[PDB]
């Protein structure tokens, strides 16, 4: 492109003509807002002359109406400013007039210095005596985000996005704000935030890929976590009571609309609760949150983009609960075989697979195949914030069995539109039981279930130590994100999200 | 061990007995902490036996003073209650007094069911009707608390140790502190991604790892500075993260392979600015946790000796260069990075017995002259300042110095909290500084980074004047709750074998 070339030599211009090149400090006065609310209630035509300020932004227009007169707008911190730059009042020890200007382009970052004001036509402006490039803009910037050359380069140049698009700045605000409200709801409780190894040894607590690196220096091979649930509830038997989590978790998975190879989310352990009160909390938190964010529980989803159908989600609570088997089966039409994980229900959960045209899973354990009938029979029916509950043992490694339903687990999932938020249980606290899980997660591993999670001693070991009963928790934050912000691609709500080629 | 052989043996027979079997749901009738303010006033040997009360916690002791009383101390969230269990009071449809007590072992977490009030001793008790086992400990505890069990069993350590569970309460307050600094100021918080097809932002080397569905190799962050300032071009002006970089390094009493970093970028900010602010944020910090700018410290722990490190305003300044001639009597060589000073450089430091980096880079040289001249002098909290442009590639050049940045480091008894810089903003320069970088890998440097395209794309977009800065949390959490050990502010440190 022949303009990054010229930017370029005009910089060499510049700079070898000793005038100025990218200034170390530019003092401003105050800030582009602060500006506008101190003086965008003057009125029309009046101008401050006996107060010089110096503002600066970025410049998103240029006019020259006259040979004596150019107008810039600047940007910054959300306030555009106008700059009336008039010959008369232009400080000659800068250089001369129109050689000061004739260095500034749109999309230049620059300063001024002048007299604030309103213009005649009541445009809240800065009647400036001098004008500081401060850094160039080399490349031709498009108006908005229409202009670019693929909607990829909002992803890839995520400066450029947030330069042009005050929705995409919105939602990394809105984010923010988010992960505030829920600091306090839980700091208000006596939570206490920790922050545990995003480097394991052994991988664990949850049913993912984890991703593989080495420590060379004490030569071993270590994990990304996929989840911290192993080491929070140590912190239970070591009696904190009551601990949170929010941080990265990293997954070596496909990447689609709900998908992210690292994503942030949140767990709690919270001793002597169960997953009856783990409910209660739920509905609580996000009720609130959603309150808080959208004035109602009724708030508006675009499933299809901004250009498709508006739809409604209703966060009223009590939220309505589906029982994993249940549901299943009445999709089904007929129960499942027991128990569950027996090879005669193995071999008819197949062949339900294959009669309703379900994806098989790979390798075709029990779990597995329960997992792609609830998605299949299940999940389809949680348009509003639904849990689906009691899920069965064998796919809840980590999950305190049911204290009425045999084969099942205190285990809830939040769903909403399809979609999974939460996942949530009683947490199991029996050492032969935990154990006996975690051989069968070897086995299967072994087996080619690249999601199931080999044995962790250390974590046997201290539940030997006593974990009193727990109930824990983990959110999907950038998926709730999602939902608040009415996203339906999770590369909206991660400033860098990854992406293929 | 025959202990814990035993009570596995003990825990079946409760199962095949029918009898509770870690039950699924307590409901307390209050906190430990609750109780002890509702009933800790009461006059001695009060009882009210018109109110039952459920409590849980953990034991701590047992004593069976005779065939129909016992004496139980449970703790939870940091209170002790004593439980008097008289096999008067004792509901006899929970089994029969001596088979229910029978079940319990210090170290075991239980419920209790009684009445509230004081002995005549004057000790808060609950008198108890029921005892629940709910999460049996299968395992001799000791008293109090090798001292490595504290740092591979951290649950054992917060057990017993109170004085761990205070360093993780800091460890908290001093975050919420630092991000409400920040908040007050207008500052959003951002999240930038921890994997990274290319490392960058520090001179360290990184872990290596691999996404299979992308058939993509990927670095774990080193540091966020390069996707921060991004941000900056971006327009949002005011960012910080705090979060979790990734060092594949040696450990020591002060480097974890992962470990709790601050980064942030302020638009239109210097260095000059940025040390200001650092002096506010954390005198601010230890004034606010020690109620003075005076603290003790223990360098070679807590039974040797104790030293006070002083956060009074304004902090010393060493300039780099200068600080160095000091130390040695004579005049580094100009060009800092010529072949000439290189050479220079390796006669101080085997004049002086310093230990040679590899490979030899101008950078490197001057960090170990730096490592034995000026850092062992930053005892109270000291800048170095001015760093030589040959080690900082992403600072922007002095607008006074030739061949210097506008680039500081925070050092605090001889150790580094701090790194920031004016940040390079001109793209052509920095373009020429990720090529020496690339330049020094190739000959073997594994702490130089590639040359980063996409960085250098966004510089040419405008990256507005901006002051940024990285504070190592862990480091800053040792001089606040004074631990010489960086594995006593991590709750999971890395160990070795
Ligand atoms: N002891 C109770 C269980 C606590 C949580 C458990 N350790 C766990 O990790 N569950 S999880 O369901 O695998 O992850 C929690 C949430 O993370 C979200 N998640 C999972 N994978 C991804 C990916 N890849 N991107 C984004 N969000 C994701 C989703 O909302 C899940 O409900
Ligand atoms: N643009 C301004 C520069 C910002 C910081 C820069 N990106 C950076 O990473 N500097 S750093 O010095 O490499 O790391 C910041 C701090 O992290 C701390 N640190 C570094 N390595 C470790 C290790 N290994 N463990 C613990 N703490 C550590 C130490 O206090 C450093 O001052
Ligand atoms: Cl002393
Ligand atoms: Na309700």
């Amino acid at each position: 492109s022949h303009y990054t070339d010229n930017r370029y030599k005009m910089m060499e211009c510049i700079k070898d003509a000793g005038r100025p090149f990218y200034p170390h400090k530019f003092k401003i006065s105050m800030s582009l807002p602060a500006y506008a609310l101190k003086y965008g209630n003057v009125e029309n035509g009046y101008i401050d002359k006996d107060t010089t300020l110096s503002l600066s932004g970025r410049v998103t227009s240029i006019r020259s109406s006259s040979s004596k007169l150019i107008f810039y707008d600047i940007f910054c911190e959300e306030q555009k400013v106008q700059i009336i730059a008039n010959i008369m009042e232009h400080d000659i020890s800068t250089g001369e007039f129109s050689v000061s200007h004739s260095e500034i382009r749109r999309g230049d970052v620059v300063g001024f210095t002048g007299f604030p004001g309103k213009s005649k036509r009541g445009e809240l402006s800065l009647f400036s005596k001098s004008v500081v490039l401060l850094s160039p803009c080399y490349h031709m910037l498009p108006t908005a985000i229409s202009g670019l050359k693929d909607q990829e380069v909002r992803y890839r140049q995520r400066y450029l996005d947030l330069m042009l698009n005050e929705e995409s700045r919105k939602v990394f605000k809105l984010r923010s704000r988010a992960i505030k409200y829920i600091r306090n709801y839980f700091d208000r409780l006596g939570f206490l935030e920790v922050e545990t190894p995003m480097l394991n040894m052994i991988y664990g607590g949850a049913a993912a890929r984890p991703f593989i690196t080495y420590h060379n220096e004490l030569e071993t091979q270590l994990y990304m976590r996929i989840a911290p649930e192993l080491y929070l509830k140590q912190l239970i038997v070591g009696g904190l009571d009551k601990v949170y989590e929010i941080g990265k978790n990293f997954r070596n998975e496909g990447i689609d609309l709900t998908h992210n190879p690292e994503f942030t989310a949140m767990e709690f352990y919270m001793a002597y609760a169960d997953y009856y009160d783990l409910m209660d909390l739920t509905e609580e938190l996000i009720s609130g949150l959603v309150l808080e964010i959208h004035g109602s529980l009724k708030i508006p989803y675009h499933p299809d983009g901004p250009e498709g159908k508006c739809i409604e989600i209703d966060f009223t609570t009590p939220w309505k609960r589906f029982s994993f088997v249940e549901e299943i089966e009445s999709g089904l039409g007929e129960k499942l075989k027991r128990p569950l994980d027996s090879q005669e229900n193995i071999d008819f959960m197949v062949e339900m697979c294959e009669k309703h045209e379900i994806e098989l899973p790979h390798p075709r354990t029990a779990a597995k195949l329960l997992d792609k009938l609830a998605g299949h029979f299940v999940e389809t029916k949680c348009t509003n914030p639904s849990f689906i509950i009691d899920h069965p043992q064998t796919m809840s490694p980590l999950a305190k069995w049911h204290r009425e339903k045999p084969e099942m687990t205190e285990r809830f999932e939040l769903f909403v539109l399809g979609k999974e938020l939460c996942n949530a249980y009683t947490e199991l606290n029996e050492p032969l039981q935990q154990r006996k899980f975690f051989e069968q997660q070897a086995d299967a591993k072994a087996s080619g279930d690249v999601e199931a999670c080999p044995i962790d001693e250390t974590f046997c070991l201290a539940l030997e130590h006593g974990l009193p009963p727990t109930g824990g928790w983990g959110l999907g934050i950038d998926r709730l994100i999602m939902f608040l912000a009415d996203k339906n691609n999770i590369k909206e709500v991660i400033l860098f999200p990854a992406m293929r080629n």
